[PDB]
């Protein structure tokens, strides 16, 4: 049995497969709005999906991921603190049990409903496996989630959660457009870390925006019912997929805003 978010192969267990997990540049990381300094030197952030093609929807037991076509230059992130141009190649989320928790990144030590992951890979360096072995392979884009009125562009991916329930479930899912997710602002905190799963690794640049969406109750209540278990497995349901704050070490948290 590999890890997992239970008491007995969470995120305290992690450490002994995966020994960075205690390294010197890990995420999730509290937000202190007082440290975080405004930085002049960052350049406006550009997010382009015009052009972004989903091709398929996945329940991989640790949370679900809409994949992308990142075969072509097709739903960029650039700007902001980044260096040349980062591909997206899916998204996911984490959330927990109840709306008082579940985002992996907290902001004050407060806590929100969920957290979206935009995971994007630097282009100079070929492909996903080869920029995950770059100190500035990944950018993440970090958004919010907290229980209000809808967020109609995120309906489509609700409704077709209950074709993949289950661990290795996954299902069609063309045609999503990602920029009905994004807040009306783009103001944002940086710093470097790393993914906030296994292997845990140290190549992201993580942009984590200040205004989070509202999504409603009915919303993530449907994320809630998705399975960490496989088909004809007892039920356990998905839910607390997220990692608690690590130490932010010798790190500056940047503000793009002021
Ligand atoms: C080929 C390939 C193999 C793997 C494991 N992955 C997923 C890696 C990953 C793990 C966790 C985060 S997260 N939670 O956003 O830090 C982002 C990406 C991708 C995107 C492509
Ligand atoms: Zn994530």
């Amino acid at each position: 049995h590999h890890w997992g978010y239970g008491k007995h192969n969470g995120p305290e267990h992690w450490h002994k497969d995966f020994p960075i997990a205690k390294g010197e540049r890990q995420s999730p990381v509290d937000i202190d709005t007082h440290t975080a300094k405004y930085d002049p030197s960052l350049k406006p952030l550009s997010v382009s999906y015009d052009q972004a093609t989903s091709l398929r929807i996945l329940n991989n037991g640790h949370a679900f991921n809409v994949e992308f076509d990142d075969s072509q230059d097709k739903a960029v992130l650039k700007g902001g603190p980044l260096d040349g141009t980062y591909r997206l190649i899916q998204f996911h989320f984490h959330w927990g049990s109840l709306d008082g928790q579940g985002s992996e990144h907290t902001v004050d030590k407060k806590k929100y409903a969920a957290e979206l992951h935009l995971v994007h890979w630097n282009t100079k360096y070929g492909d996903f496996g080869k920029a995950v072995q770059q100190p500035d392979g990944l950018a993440v884009l970090g958004i919010f989630l907290k229980v209000g009125s809808a967020k109609p562009g995120l309906q489509k991916v609700v409704d077709v959660l209950d074709s993949i329930k289950t661990k290795g479930k996954s299902a069609d899912f063309t045609n999503f457009d990602p920029r009905g997710l994004l807040p009306e602002s783009l103001d944002y905190w940086t710093y470097p870390g790393s993914l906030t799963t296994p292997p845990l690794l140290e190549c992201v640049t993580w942009i984590v925006l200040k205004e989070p969406i509202s999504v409603s109750s009915e919303q993530v209540l449907k994320f809630r019912k998705l399975n960490f278990n496989g088909e004809g497995e007892p039920e356990e349901l998905m839910v607390d997929n997220w990692r608690p704050a690590q130490p932010l070490k010798n790190r500056q948290i940047k503000a793009s805003f002021k």
